């Protein structure tokens, strides 16, 4: 086991920003990657074709300001980063994106945008951690 | 956040001992500390000599076990508190990273059990639910 290169999937969360920390503390001496990765839902997003995808060109764009800031403090501290925006179903990209680009970890957050506090497991960790076969780092949400 | 002191929830299973190598690889420079857990399931012990002789010999069949991972772990560098304790284990787990101030719990996906149907584990399951402290899970083999 080594974790030269990590799976780093945000919804942009207040849990998912915990997680990045974690992110950071994986760093060492030697070379490391993160793929950094968001998924636009598109369950959510759902002529008629070309309104779908004038709409998912708008998602895109507005999750770029996020993730050029993420991939900059990523890179201050020594990382390599792959950043990728996908259009899908979260944790199905999440399973596939892990295993095609070889990763040794997944790191992500407990919960995300929803976090509701019933809940004690969000469902796209749920699904990545019983569907992928790669370590997953869960790291909680905040307390109360 | 500093990884400085993991816990390490063992029940001696296969994908346990995945979970073991997880552990060796966060060993850096630095002095870091693992607590090793093993937990006595009372739900499997509840005749009352019939009990104690049960508890004796998976007590005994603990202590052998968990000599020679806390000696792999300290070949490696790490100080390890080992702890045996009689109880429910995802309880006894939530509550032990709690009082041992521990950065991370890491463990396996799967145990004894490890039926193939079963996705994740009720012990992995409830410890992610029930604590605070962020958990490295381990997937079980692929085979
Ligand atoms: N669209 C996404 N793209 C990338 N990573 C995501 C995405 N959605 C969630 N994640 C990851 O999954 C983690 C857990 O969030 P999850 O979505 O499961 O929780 P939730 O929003 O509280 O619950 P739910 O979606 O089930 O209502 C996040 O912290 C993040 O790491
Ligand atoms: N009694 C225990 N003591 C310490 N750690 C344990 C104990 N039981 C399980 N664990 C931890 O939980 C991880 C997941 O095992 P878990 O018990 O959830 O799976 P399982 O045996 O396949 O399923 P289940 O117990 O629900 O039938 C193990 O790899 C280990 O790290
Ligand atoms: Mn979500
Ligand atoms: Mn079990």
């Amino acid at each position: 086991v080594m974790y030269k290169k990590i799976l780093y999937p945000t919804d942009f969360s207040e849990t998912a920003e915990i997680a990045l920390k974690h992110v950071k503390a994986f760093k060492t001496l030697k070379a490391e990657e993160v793929i950094l990765l968001h998924v636009i839902d598109e369950r959510e997003i759902k002529s008629v074709e070309e309104f779908e995808n004038e709409l998912k060109n708008k998602l895109t764009e507005e999750a770029k300001n996020k993730m050029e800031n993420i991939k900059k403090e990523l890179e201050d501290v020594g990382f390599k980063v792959k950043d990728i925006i996908v259009v899908g179903i979260p944790h199905e990209e999440i399973v596939k994106i892990a295993e095609d680009e070889g990763v040794d970890i997944i790191i992500m957050g407990s919960h995300g945008k929803t976090n509701l506090k019933e809940i004690l497991l969000g469902s796209v960790t749920e699904n990545v951690i019983k569907k992928s076969n790669k370590p997953v780092l869960v790291v909680k949400r905040k307390n109360s």
